């Protein structure tokens, strides 16, 4: 009595960034690793926005970690932000995974994304609190259609997933489109603070959960799937606790290895 993936896979590879393990996340070189060579489910956004109203694929408020800026996101315009350096970090940080071609790396908007991967790839993109960046959820599904993939069949095959922490911004896309398929994403430590009341009121919106993945147990794994989630733990990079979430029976794994889970979906 238990939900599958809406993609037709028992277990979904949701690259975490793209392929951030070995390229520099949420590039095109990233997710084109991920997508066309490692053959993940998933490519995963997180979004901020420029100062011109853009939507845009990095993980920090501020462009310092993965560039050669300093500041906000929404205090470069796009023109600025596509000066940026968005791949020598990367290289400095990991030399193993070193790529000459990785140097001026771009940020790329979300418009990018969803044209240069198209309309048979799946996407899992994130949203913030609707106090940090007001109209984004709006501005998504406004993009999302205009690519093809509020399609109601694109919909109900898993082609958009959308995860949030913030439950308002999760609300605010299901009162707008109550077809696309939504994950609410949980802290470190969180999940055990939540009692089958809270855990209902989330199921009237979100199909999808995504706990810290050291927060689960078999026991509570099952519990989840007993009310309905879909379960995909973030973010796993290591094969042993892979396997053994895979055993608790989750659907699917956000990690920055996409090679190593599909290995351990084989092994
Ligand atoms: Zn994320």
């Amino acid at each position: 009595q238990w939900h599958t993936n809406l993609t037709n896979e028992r277990f979904t590879t949701i690259a975490h960034r793209g392929a951030s393990g070995y390229a520099p996340e949420h590039t095109f070189q990233a997710y084109d690793k991920s997508h066309n060579e490692l053959k993940a489910s998933y490519i995963e956004i997180d979004l901020q926005r420029t100062k011109d109203g853009h939507l845009v694929a990095m993980h920090d408020e501020t462009v310092n970690r993965t560039t050669n800026g300093h500041g906000k996101v929404e205090d470069y315009t796009l023109d600025e932000l596509k000066q940026l350096d968005a791949g020598s970090w990367f290289n400095k940080k990991y030399p193993k995974y070193a790529r000459a071609s990785y140097k001026n790396a771009k940020v790329p908007t979300l418009d990018e994304i969803l044209e240069r991967y198209g309309p048979n790839a799946n996407y899992y993109i994130e949203t913030k609190s609707p106090d940090v960046y007001p109209g984004m959820e709006e501005q998504l599904l406004a993009s999302l259609k205009k690519h093809h993939l509020l399609n109601n069949n694109k919909l109900k095959n898993g082609h958009v997933m959308i995860q949030s922490f913030s439950d308002e911004s999760l609300k605010k896309i299901h009162r707008q489109n109550k077809h696309v398929p939504l994950v609410k994403l949980v802290d470190k430590g969180e999940l055990q603070q939540f009692n089958d009341q809270r855990l209902k009121e989330i199921r009237s919106y979100a199909i999808g959960l995504g706990p810290d993945y050291t927060d689960l147990t078999e026991q509570n794994t099952h519990h989840l799937k007993d009310l309905g989630f879909i379960v995909h733990p973030y973010t796993v990079n290591e094969k042993a606790d892979m396997l053994r979430l895979n055993k608790y029976g989750v659907d699917g794994v956000f990690t920055n290895f996409a090679d190593k889970y599909k290995e351990v979906i084989k092994e």
